[PDB]
């Protein structure tokens, strides 16, 4: 077993431990290789055709690298080449599970095949992961490369969930994975304390070489000016006391593409679509699972054996399927084909503190076709008609600044963590860091249908006191005077 | 029908005609959002994931802009928007037949599927033409914007394929598409007597962008310094006289590209192991045709409504079928998920002027099995485990030199043209464009058959005076020493 | 006088009109070849070698795309080839009036060495264009390819400097240049309304590419998302109304290029060194000016026949100088060769509504030096040895937001211009727009004198309730314990 | 002395040892601050003007890397931080000696100045370091590091100039460097045995990067396929054995350079203008050498003191000059000043297996004026107008190929190192590695001279027998039907 090396695009040639080679070599991993990252981003950026398993590669080699790095700086840490496959195995796996165009399953069609389970895709990784240990026999090899795999495993677990067995609320680190010294080892494929990991680096530059668009991070100006430092008696990785920009301005490129390209409107339209196209022919897929069992699309996340099968392959199953069953998802899907989309109507901005909840998602149509516009309007409305989405952009903190939660380090003290306040680097910095946005669609194609939905939004917009729509003086000019403070 | 952007990565933002627009958003089409371009080099290069959609998107872009600025530069042309647009369609649907993996369906499927039929992308493409513009009624609106359709269509077809009813052998130009002052319409999106044209351009700089190579060619220098000049009582595209140097890199990257990434050992031995699959599934994968008809994989290319759903879906329906029909070719496609493939042994390089014809192509293991090496071998191979693979390296002219029919200008005389020989330009270029070279493979995965299958082949290569293997005197250093030549 | 092409690393091929060619060929623009666009950021930034004789050319190349493709979108503008002659001629001599490394000279040289004068790079950048064209003999040739001379050069001055005989305030448009209709041609080298021009983009590009940073601008869509729409009775370029995300990133992008590279510690305190040391050779450096006069290097911005002599060589004539009388001053560019720089202390913020204006930046050292720390010092410095560097970091408009000076235009109505909010954009948008820096230096390389200036500082800093240093608290943790609101 | 960073723009953030900060921190090394890597080239390509400075810090920082991978991947090659930091010192150093413009003073204006003296710029560069290390006081520096100053700076200049004392010749490596096992660290900054160095893969990357074209190389992947091998009794740097092909391409990108930018036209006729400016005011320049001596331009290659100051700072001392005496040189430089440049006449190639020397350079202007056209000339003209400049196009080993002196190693053997001819490779690489083309220009400006010199230039090459011109059927289509040959 010699070490293997791919030229990858993003991060030129990858040195593949054996073990690693090993682990990717598996159906559970290949099955990354036929999912999109971008869903309906990809009928938006005709560029956007790049899988997970790129995504995934390039992951583990920044965490590997990173590792490195971090030990090569301070041999004191006492880093060995096991935590090193530990936390490169980490980075490979963290997204193993997930559904069909890798977003809407877990964030659109979950929701709505069965509200009642409350799944994510870190949880599917990790059952994914143990399902490719157990079926591949990966424990010998995990061993014969000094590996301790009762340990390991539930270390590589941690890595990609957090705490297995329940919240810690107590006991001041229960954890079985990792001693409390190498707290700075939870922290480098996915960080949970502020979001700065190798994951977010990895599909930042990943996206903006396929998308079309330029990147405005540097992460190994970040990776030569990283030290662990001991914080709050706990090891944590900390930043160059001067890089406090540089981060703001990571977290700034990060909301520019959810807002350019993550965010579209075609995009996302195209995406509840397909979620609509599953829904309705979610009752006549089978899938195989596990001893001869037929499992549905929706209950493919109980059973992995069937899970491996679900990628991105059920679209061309619908659009290609003869079966008079599968007769309206096959249309909805053509309808995407011949782009008959929904029509666009707009936008808004709420302006109360108090946002709307993931449990009032449903209910806003029904407002929406309560609406009693004072215009001549010739065709009324349906709720039926009548598509809304809600979408929250944040900077991965809801109403946290994330920077708060980094610790710093000075050229004069290399071992003294100190905090830095948003006051203390720039004036010129966003005062709010959560923002809701709400789109509304409509179903039909006719220019008459799309004035009257136009009237019943704005007409919305203007009875719960939202903001004026960017265009509300030219699609609907009759309202917007009613709005005294919208002039 | 206002007009649309798309944001390509690699040309930027990109306009389109609403009858583009109306040409793509078709079924026939978005077929191609499904192929990929590079079939078998996925699976060695990761990031080499990009189909065909964008790449007709994007040659389409470079004949409208080549042709946009020929039309400039020269006002005594005569170049309508009924040319522009009739080029940029032929650009689009320049590859709108292609099989599943888009190469080995054309090269390696289809010739041992049925060898009887010959069958070139090209024809299916012009048959999807036919199809698309059939049944989505685009006659009328090609109508609506100035086209003449009962030339215009054959135009296109010409463009896409040559001389329709016949080749010319006689009369003078006897096309029915464009006149003779319009012959330098023909070389913009397929150039037939040269080479150059913008689909070589976009799939350089797509495959550089996507692979992780870096691109030798300018094409934006090109089209500056490109000017339309009678050459023997016709209008052809003629290049600066200084630019000669640059059209040999060109072909030089053609060269390097193939040679790194397009024949690469592991692509091509996945993408014959992929053939072999679906040869072994074709008997039992119906596809439904026109009318209910029912089509296997390999009579597909009989019936374009069939063949609209013949894309790289099929090997997710081999790879996840629990039909037990289909049971040897899911077991091969596992061997390929598991990355179990076949085993490289070497390559060579014939030495006679008389290289071996496709003909032959399946006689080579014969002789390979009939080998009668002088070494002490325990195990016996027979012809079915070994497997040969013939690459023809050339500069699109087989052996012509592709400069030896280009025609430069100067800048005293902007309108006379002239033919520069290669020995005018360097003595340091290639003495021959054409070159063979035969790689061998075994399908054994034991140390054993591998020495046994190296033993056998240089000796095959030694008996047939072959030239010496890059390691011939590592691998198998007890029969060089026999070939007094080779050292 | 045929068109000539020259082959540019940031766009590409550029052709020149031959005009152009005449223009540039004159020894007042080669003056530009010697000039480097960031002066002391070349001490910094290793690559950052370029000078403003590419970005003079980049942005004449950049200001005649967009012309061109304004008259292209809308034929009804009616703009002659003159007048795409004339931005363009605007575009390339828009920079030709630059002291030496570029910068200090008009903002730090000039106001010391005599302060009583109001000199501004534009005044000299027209001044060197009517010494070209008298000089060089232009105006014939400008004739020949159908310029009228006489109002066109008032227009090319207009354009670069703005009302030539008197500020408007008045009479309603009574420029001298172009007609009240062609009042979107004011805009596009060098726009005095919100700051969105060729320039801004020329640079961004340039200084990304070669400082090593990475840019987050596309003028490419700014170009083909932008139309002349008719504001308030004037013609004015308007912007795509779903560009203003873009805009509010290309200002953000400014501000990152600034706070990164042109505002950097080292750089900065460079170009007061060598400021010094050319306010120190003043006296002795002679310039042979107009028949035969000798000019200094503060006084030869009144005479262009010396000015044209006044590049980055008096740098090196003072370095390699042998007269005693320039000791001082080559003993300073020696220090510079030793990097034995003045050391850095500390920045701050102010706080107060009230920020120091530059009437007060000399009174600053006298009392950061009455400073009374109550710690051990054991060694008191002088103003002498102190250096501050105030910095204002803005969008191009001190205390206003330059997108609320936008219009903007939407897909339904392409010719009524619209004014977006900041608030119907987003609430993740910087709240001010205006901030100020002070830095702190120390011309003393001794480890106690540094101590002593850093607790010299700290106590001025919270003399003045000023915020608190981003490392207050490991420098000097002696002092941070008294300011309790800084805790 | 804390390590320092820098942000270059090819190699991002570059880590310096405190020693290497020690050592550019001296006016010998930023002397190369001023001074152009491209000379003639900055006024062809406007975007070509980077200095040697940043080159130096690259070379350094890629001996770094190669020789930090190579210790890595072989512990057994026992490679410690004094070798490193050797290596490092001498990549940095390599380039110390450069004259003005950086080329033509090396290989034009000393052969001219004074043909006696053999000087090239690495005995510049070695004299440089010896004063450098003299005035600065590095040795006390060096051996606080651990360095042995006596052999480790013989070894540094053993790197840059190979032996010192005599050719080798004899003793079997009499070296006084480093020993025998130590034989691959004279390979990593300047190859003489292959050509294969980090400086080619430093300024291939740079010029590509500046001028504005692509570069076909990538030097990372020979850095992880690169091994040392014991051949012929000494370790040498071997590469994998199938990177012969990428090799081949390394040095087809260096002639590719070579003929598109190092050899342009326009900058090579600039710097023989320049040449000969310098050579005009050569008896008028006096630079302060040592203890008050006063030296001229061409003998200032005697004193290092004043060859200090002998950068491209002559250029604006000749241009700007009011001294009577130096008017030819400054009317020279003024007439490049207005691209009133020579004329360009034509090119050829020798055909004939003896090329001309450079002692017959200057005598073939006397040949060239000797011609009789039979063509009606009313003017005649004389050698001093002509203009011939010999360009020799090489791989670095003039008739030799460079990839016959290179070792290979595969995957089975990671230890034997082989030989590779050009046959096993491919048949379509260059039959010959040396090409020889002779330029001819004209000083005068005015057409008819220019239709007499490409007359007589034409009759010249028709009488040698040399080659066709590439347009000799145009310019003088009255001279090509008298050779036969030729058609
Ligand atoms: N570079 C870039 N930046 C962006 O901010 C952006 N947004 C989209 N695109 C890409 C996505 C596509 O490839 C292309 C078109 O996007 P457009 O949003 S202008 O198109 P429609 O949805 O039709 O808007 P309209 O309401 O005017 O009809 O640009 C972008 N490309
Ligand atoms: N990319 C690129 N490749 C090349 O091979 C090349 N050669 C030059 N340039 C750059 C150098 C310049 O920046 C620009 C013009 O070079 P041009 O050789 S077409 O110009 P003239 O010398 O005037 O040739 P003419 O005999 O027709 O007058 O292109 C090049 N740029
Ligand atoms: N990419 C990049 N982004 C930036 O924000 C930046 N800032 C500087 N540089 C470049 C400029 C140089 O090329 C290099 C070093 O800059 P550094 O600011 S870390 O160095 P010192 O001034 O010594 O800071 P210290 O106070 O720790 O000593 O990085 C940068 N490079």
């Amino acid at each position: 077993d010699t070490m293997k090396v791919i030229n990858d695009p993003i991060h030129g040639h990858i040195e593949l431990h054996p073990l690693l080679v090993r682990i990717i070599d598996t159906p559970q991993f290949q099955r990354l290789r036929y999912i999109k990252q971008l869903g309906g981003g990809y009928y938006v950026f005709p560029g956007a055709s790049h899988n997970r398993f790129e995504h995934s590669l390039g992951v583990g080699y920044l965490a590997g690298c990173l590792v490195h790095a971090l030990g090569e700086k301070q041999p004191e840490l006492q880093i060995s080449e096991r935590d090193v496959l530990c936390v490169q195995i980490a980075g490979l796996c963290h997204d193993l599970g997930h559904g069909p165009f890798s977003h809407m399953f877990d964030g659109r069609f979950i929701p709505l095949a069965r509200p009642e389970v409350k799944w994510t895709h870190e949880q599917g990784s990790v059952m994914m992961f143990e399902h490719l240990i157990n079926s591949n026999g990966i424990k010998p090899v995990m061993e014969q490369y000094g590996l301790i795999p009762e340990e390991d495993i539930c270390f590589i677990k941690e890595q990609i969930v957090g705490p297995l067995e329940s919240p810690v609320e107590d006991s001041l680190w229960p954890y079985k994975g990792r001693p409390e010294n190498k707290s700075f080892l939870y922290e480098i494929v996915s960080n949970k304390r502020n979001g700065i990991d190798v994951d977010k680096w990895d599909y930042f530059a990943r996206d903006c070489h396929h998308l079309g668009i330029q990147n405005n991070f540097d992460y190994k100006r970040f990776i030569k000016f990283a030290r662990v430092c001991e914080v709050d008696n706990e090891l944590r990785i900390c930043a160059r006391d001067k890089e406090v920009g540089n981060l703001y301005d990571m977290f700034h490129t990060r909301n520019s593409l959810h807002r350019r390209a993550y965010q579209h409107k075609v995009g996302n339209i195209i995406d509840t679509m397909i979620t609509d196209a599953f829904l309705k022919a979610d009752d006549y897929i089978e899938i195989t699972g596990a001893g001869g069992k037929k499992y549905r699309i929706s209950t493919a996340i109980d059973d992995m054996e069937a899970y491996t099968k679900l990628t991105d392959n059920i679209f061309l199953e619908i659009l290609y399927s003869t079966d008079p069953k599968l007769k309206d998802a096959r249309e909805i899907l053509k309808q995407i084909e011949y782009r008959n989309l929904f029509k666009y109507v707009g936008e808004t901005q709420p302006t109360g503190q108090i946002k709307i909840k993931r449990e009032d998602y449903e209910s806003l149509p029904k407002e929406v076709a309560s609406a009693k516009p004072k215009v001549l309007l010739d065709v009324k409305l349906k709720a039926e008609d009548f598509i809304v989405d809600v979408i929250n952009m944040d900077y991965g903190m809801q109403e946290k600044n994330p920077i708060d939660h980094v610790s710093f380090y000075c050229k004069t003290a290399p071992n003294r963590a100190i905090r830095i306040t948003k006051n203390q680097v720039s004036q010129l910095l966003p005062e709010k860091f959560a923002e809701q946005l709400i789109r509304v669609y409509c179903k039909k194609v006719d220019r008459k249908s799309l004035y009257a939905a136009r009237q019943y939004f704005v007409q919305w917009c203007a009875d719960r006191n939202f903001t004026k729509p960017q265009d509300g003086d030219v699609i609907a000019p009759l309202i917007t005077p009613q709005k005294k403070e919208w002039n």
